[PDB]
């Protein structure tokens, strides 16, 4: 009963879960403040950047020295950390003493001494070795190495004073807080540790946060610990509602009267005390000890949280409580020691409370941070309160878990410290320098000279005389098919034009209308029509019946039916094509099994279903491959374009030849387009030096293993099939991902170009690419986007180097033909990758500047078709 009497008068310091979530949303304001910029000066929370970039992934390895440094003694620790799986790091250490004699530059030559005799003494003082400090309190740091006490930096004095030695030396150095040391050390035992936690006799926090919200460091990119501080919440008055008499009693008899006002509340250094104020009031009030006071109840100090702990902790705490109120100078009654005992656990209770609302806020932040429901966290723990008191691990523990219902959240105690932590942020820093080069080793391989791209050059230019000669062009992979196109636009040109355009199981129609002379132009009208899966799977009698009439219709739907025009045939399929108007079906391809077509003409197959429609009669002019249109399509633009190009799901290309090159066809006299087929360019094993393990299980995956390699490194999905094969190999090699591989990165098909785009064009704090790694149903976090969007960077940017080394070979081999010296000559260019991808085409144009200084290539960009242009070289057919 007089439980209840303390609980009504101690009201105000029996936190609701209510209040505490509102605590804990006035922290999340307080982080937000000392994180940014304008607010950071003023802000009571100072959230300030360690300059640690990454926790442990717990194969970090090697020798390590720190100091700590708390002042009339200190350590020097020799770390040494394996990576056998173990995760079980050796120490050794060594305490020295500062006395009062011990000027900056003597204390540090007494500093360095002792570190020579510990080296010395422990064997190792020809190594060189990285050396991590620790702090109980925040210095100014603008980087890892660097702190000013507040007065000069300290790192510069080690070092200077290890310089006045000669003995030894020391390499990279690291000065951390102790709650990021805490940190540290946990999180090499469990790797998802993204918080320190110290309650002590002072109390601190700090957590992995996200360099786009940290403003006072320059970058968007990947994530550094902050070290918050949060002593100081409350300075400014945030917590005045929260805090009580005794709370503003312990402030005013303080070595820091307004400061520190959070720890106050939580922190062992005064626990004891804000006890012995509330039992001092509740006895000058008649409400305990009969009013009667000792001296030594009121001396400060003289109730200590070593007593509260005690009280707590042994089953008959109420004898605990009468002892210590007796040695206190108190005769306490059974009722006064009931109400010590009870005081005694609301405000440890208090203590507890109040850092989970903080750690709410935390937890919570990390969780809108990683952006998904369900947040697998562990805080690592430290400090004298939460260590050896009886019971506030416990209620610490279950209050955070009841604010956040949306994190599972572990904790785990740090033993060994503070000296490991900061010995383990170097060991971090020298995995993150190894991790570096080795994933660097491997692009290397993706990144060609310019004497390498001259020699791809050259290879270019041998394959194509030798797909145009008689002899070789069966041997030769590169087919230098004739297109029999063999003149390009006037401004004369005009008509209408019907273009057929199949491939695959949509066909478009398409009218074409020209206006010659100066200005003029050409506008496009399609329809896209379906061939039913009865239809492709039927005769090839009945495909091109319904083929016929979708002309039929739509010629109808331009309002034109009844009109025959000339149509110019896009027909994409393996082909031997012998004439303009005349070429024969090899192998169906794209899920057509119409039969009575392969080993056909399929002009005569398309002309002869023409004639039974009984009004149709239309004329087919031409059968052409989609890059000689697309070459064609400019050519009405600009006179001047000799090549085609297409960068798209594939690669292929065209310019005109002289036909005294093209041995395949009868005479000399004039110039032939000819349609190179170059992605088929390598696989007589030509790029066998230069295609990687991971081009060759591309290769071997696809449909045509063996078979258009070139197109395979320059294009289509395979830009994001190697991406895949690099990235998984990082994530064996425990270079990505945590060396875990989700079935879903198994998955094939899931780099799409689009993809690889916006990867590349995100800049900043990459959240696109974040995003994009989210939607694929893969591991998002800052770091991982980096490398991801680093290995499409470097393979998007091989394939536009890889194009332009052959388009070089292209533009020159036209001009060793005519023995010129300079050409003004114009590419047309089609095709999804070169359109949509960011740095794709100035790549490739700095490639071709380079690699054929002589030439001066314009690139227009043309695409409509493709199918398009299927009309448009029947309008210069239509020419004679
Ligand atoms: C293991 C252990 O560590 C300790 S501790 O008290 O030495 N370190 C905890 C935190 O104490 C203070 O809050 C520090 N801030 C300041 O002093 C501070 C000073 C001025 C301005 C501002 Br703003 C902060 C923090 O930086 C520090 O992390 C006790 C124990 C134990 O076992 O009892
Ligand atoms: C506008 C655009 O066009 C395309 S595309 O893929 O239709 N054209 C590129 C090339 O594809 C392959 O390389 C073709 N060769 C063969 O398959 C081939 C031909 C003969 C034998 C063997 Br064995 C293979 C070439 O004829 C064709 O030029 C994609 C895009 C886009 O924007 O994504």
């Amino acid at each position: 009963d007089q439980v209840q009497k303390v609980d009504q008068y101690l009201y105000h310091m029996r936190l609701s879960d209510e209040t505490l979530l509102e605590i804990s949303k006035r922290f999340r304001k307080e982080m937000e403040k000392g994180l940014g910029a304008t607010t950071h000066p003023t802000a009571a929370v100072k959230m300030l950047p360690t300059f640690v970039r990454s926790t442990p992934d717990g194969t970090e390895h090697g020798e390590f020295l720190a100091l700590d440094l708390g002042g009339t003694n200190f350590r020097v620790l020799w770390v040494k950390v394996t990576d056998n799986g173990l995760q079980k790091v050796e120490m050794e250490n060594q305490i020295y003493a500062i006395p009062e004699d011990i000027s900056g530059t003597q204390l540090f030559d007494h500093i360095a001494e002792c570190l020579a005799n510990f080296m010395d003494k422990l064997q190792i003082k020809d190594k060189k070795l990285p050396l991590g400090f620790t702090f109980s309190f925040p210095c100014h740091q603008t980087k890892l190495d660097e702190s000013f006490l507040v007065g000069r930096d300290v790192v510069a004095l080690i070092r200077k004073a290890i310089q006045r030695r000669g003995d030894f030396d020391i390499d990279i150095v690291a000065v951390v807080n102790d709650t990021v040391g805490t940190m540290m050390t946990c999180g090499y035992d469990d790797h998802n540790c993204e918080i320190g936690l110290i309650v002590g006799t002072g109390s601190n926090a700090c957590y992995m946060e996200e360099m786009r919200h940290i403003d006072m460091v320059e970058g968007d990119e990947g994530r550094m610990c902050i070290n918050m501080e949060w002593g100081a919440f409350g300075d400014d008055g945030s917590l005045n509602d929260i805090r009580t008499e005794f709370d503003q009693e312990i402030d005013m008899g303080s070595l820091n009267p307004g400061k520190q006002l959070f720890e106050k509340m939580i922190s062992g250094m005064y626990m004891g005390e804000l006890v012995r104020l509330i039992l001092v009031k509740m006895a000058k009030e008649e409400l305990l000890f009969g009013g009667k006071l000792s001296p030594e109840l009121l001396n400060t100090g003289r109730f200590e949280t070593k007593d509260i702990s005690d009280i707590e902790g042994e089953k008959d705490g109420i004898r605990k409580a009468r002892e210590v109120l007796m040695r206190l100078g108190l005769d306490p009654t059974q009722e006064d020691c009931v109400a010590t005992h009870r005081i005694c656990q609301i405000v440890s209770t208090r203590s507890a409370s109040l850092c989970a609302a903080t750690l709410a806020a935390v937890l919570q932040r990390i969780k809108e941070n990683k952006g998904e429901e369900r947040l697998r966290s562990t805080i690592g723990v430290d400090g004298s309160v939460y260590k050896k008191h009886p019971h506030f691990a416990k209620r610490l523990h279950k209050t955070v878990r009841r604010l956040v219902p949306g994190c599972d959240v572990r904790f785990l105690r740090s033993e060994d410290g503070s000296g490991k932590g900061a010995a383990m942020v170097t060991a971090v820093a020298y995995r993150l320098a190894d991790q570096h080069r080795a994933r660097q080793k491997t692009l290397e391989h993706l990144q060609l000279s310019h004497d390498q791209l001259l020699e791809v050059k050259r290879r270019m230019k041998v394959e194509m005389e030798r797909g145009l000669s008689k002899e070789t062009h069966a041997s030769a992979p590169v087919k230098m098919l004739p297109t029999y196109v063999c003149a390009t636009p006037d401004g004369t040109e005009k008509g209408d034009f019907l273009a057929l355009d199949l491939g695959g199981t949509n066909f478009r129609v398409l009218l074409v209308r020209v206006r010659n002379g100066k200005w003029g132009g050409v506008e496009m009208h399609n329809k896209i029509y379906a061939i039913p899966q009865e239809v492709m799977h039927g005769t090839g009698d009945e495909l091109f019946d319904h083929i016929v009439q979708c002309i039929a219709d739509f010629l109808e739907y331009m309002g034109m039916k009844g009109v025959s025009l000339p149509l110019g045939f896009t027909f994409s399929f393996p082909c031997q094509q012998n004439s303009l108007d005349e070429s024969i079906l090899l192998k169906w391809t794209k899920g057509f099994k119409a039969s009575g077509c392969e080993g056909e003409d399929v002009v005569t197959l398309l002309k002869e279903a023409i004639h039974r429609r009984e009004e149709f009669d239309l004329d087919v002019v031409a059968v052409v491959n989609d890059t000689v249109g697309t070459m064609m399509t400019c050519g009405f633009e600009d006179p001047h374009c000799e090549v085609g190009l297409i960068v798209g799901t594939g690669s292929n290309a065209c310019y005109m030849e002289e036909m005294r090159n093209v041995e395949l066809v009868e005479g000399e006299e004039g110039r032939m387009c000819v349609n190179m087929e170059w992605g088929a360019f390598g696989d007589n094993g030509c790029l066998d030096d230069f295609r990687t393990e991971f081009d060759v299980a591309v290769d071997e995956l696809s449909l045509n293993p063996g078979k258009q390699r070139f197109e395979k490194m320059i294009s289509g999905m395979y830009l994001g099939e190697i991406v895949r094969n690099i990235l998984i190999d990082f994530t064996k090699r425990g270079l990505l991902f945590r060396g875990r591989i989700s079935e879903r990165l198994k998955t094939r098909g899931i780099f799409e170009t689009k993809f690889l785009s916006q990867i590349e064009s995100d800049c900043l704090a990459l959240l696109q690419v974040r995003a994009i790694l989210q939607h694929l149903g893969l591991e998002s976090t800052c770091d991982d986007s980096i490398i991801v969007k680093e290995v499409c960077t470097v393979v998007a940017r091989r394939a536009a180097q890889l194009c332009g080394a052959g388009m070089a070979a292209v533009v020159d081999r036209i001009r060793e033909n005519r023995g010129l010296d300079a050409l003004k000559v114009t590419v047309g260019v089609d095709g999804t990758l070169y359109k949509l991808h960011p740095h794709f085409a100035k790549v490739m144009h700095e490639t071709v500047k380079d690699l054929a200084p002589k030439c001066d290539v314009s690139f227009l960009q043309s695409e409509d078709g493709s199918g398009k242009g299927a009309a448009l070289i029947t309008a210069v057919a239509c020419r004679i």
